[PDB]
């Protein structure tokens, strides 16, 4: 799990975010990697380092691989698979100019495969959204930052009443009782399908976070994006049953997605 910084070559800065600056580089001069230089005070570093091996064991082709950490310096670096097309949210917005609707369903299938694998390990993502998915050079969407919110220090992001909490991707039991489960990741997956079919629009854009929480509690749900067929909308809507036990599993969503692919 411990990578020697001597083996990294830094080649270009890709951007920055909540948890630090990201650079593209090579490991041992040969293998592409992305390197995130963790923002001081943003994460519970000792706890993340001890459990970096846990996340490194989650190996599925549709999960962005965590390769290791560099911890013998400040700041700590997190080394991952390089995703040349960057975050899915921005990539959807760029796609508006040139795309086939069948590509949208393939993106949903990629994320659903990763989530079925996490579900099989009873591993909660806790913040599934287009901004936490990445896209590689071949247009494959993969899920990233799985389980990271448990190590975030800022309560504005982790608390269900924090200004920065992902309210628009949360079911009623998370907003009210902070009750996370595989079924809250299912709800967020339905919102992510809506983000894909809306080419990166913000969910519930006319409403504030507090209004959105009330809207959801009243049973109101996102509309069908015009690119989604009624069969696709039925799948995303199935993620939004008020009762968590009524929502499907990722194995069921994957089969439904594969049925629509085989039919349309
Ligand atoms: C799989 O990783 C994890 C799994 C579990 C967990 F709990 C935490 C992590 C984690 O912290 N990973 C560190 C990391 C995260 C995202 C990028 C990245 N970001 N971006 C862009 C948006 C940008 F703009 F930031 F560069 C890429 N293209 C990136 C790229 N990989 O090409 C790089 C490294």
């Amino acid at each position: 799990w411990e990578i020697d910084p001597k083996d990294l070559t830094f080649l270009k800065e890709l951007g920055t975010g909540q948890f630090g600056v990201v650079k593209y580089g090579k490991w041992r001069g040969q293998y592409d990697v992305a390197i995130k230089m963790i923002k001081e005070g943003s994460m519970s570093e000792d706890e993340f380092i001890e459990e970096a091996k846990v996340m490194m064991n989650l190996s599925h082709e549709k999960l962005v691989q965590l390769y290791g950490v560099c911890t013998k310096q400040r700041p700590i670096f997190i080394i991952t698979e390089y995703m040349a097309n960057g975050c899915l949210l921005n990539y959807l917005r760029e796609m508006r100019h040139r795309f086939q609707t069948q590509q949208l369903l393939e993106m949903c299938k990629d994320v659903c495969e990763a989530m079925e694998y996490l579900e099989s390990k009873q591993f909660l993502h806790r913040d599934l959204a287009a901004r936490n998915c990445l896209v590689n050079d071949q247009g494959v969407v993969k899920v990233s930052d799985f389980g990271l919110s448990r190590y975030v220090l800022d309560d504005e992001y982790t608390s269900s009443v924090g200004s920065k909490f992902p309210v628009r991707w949360s079911p009623p039991e998370v907003l009210m009782y902070s009750k996370f489960s595989s079924k809250s990741d299912i709800w967020a997956f339905g919102v992510l399908m809506w983000e894909i079919y809306s080419l990166g629009k913000m969910p519930y854009e006319r409403f504030t976070n507090s209004e959105t929480a009330e809207h959801i509690a009243q049973g109101l749900r996102l509309y069908r994006p015009h690119l989604a067929s009624e069969k696709v909308y039925t799948i995303m809507y199935s993620c939004w049953h008020e009762k968590a036990d009524e929502r499907p599993t990722f194995k069921i969503l994957l089969s439904n997605i594969l049925d629509v692919m085989d039919e349309e």
